[PDB]
């Protein structure tokens, strides 16, 4: 899905690969993902 | 396909969801297409 979707204190990494610069979006947000956020991993807790 | 894929003197529209803002995009080039730059029609040659 395009929407990627977090809870509060998650944050999830964007691969823009038209620069694979993959930086911490550090939630909570409806974030939108066109290809150039590409999201990495899941929405598990990391504690 | 996510890559768009232009002949010299051509050009399609690029919607982009995120705005609609669709745009030239005055070839040519290897454009690539997330889903903000959703190409609309075919590289029909509009002479």
């Amino acid at each position: 899905e395009a929407i990627i979707r977090i809870p509060p204190y998650h944050y999830i990494h964007v691969l823009d690969q038209n620069s694979n610069v993959s930086r911490v979006e550090v939630g909570p947000k409806t974030y939108i993902r066109q290809d150039n956020e590409r999201v990495l991993f899941a929405p598990v807790r990391m504690v």
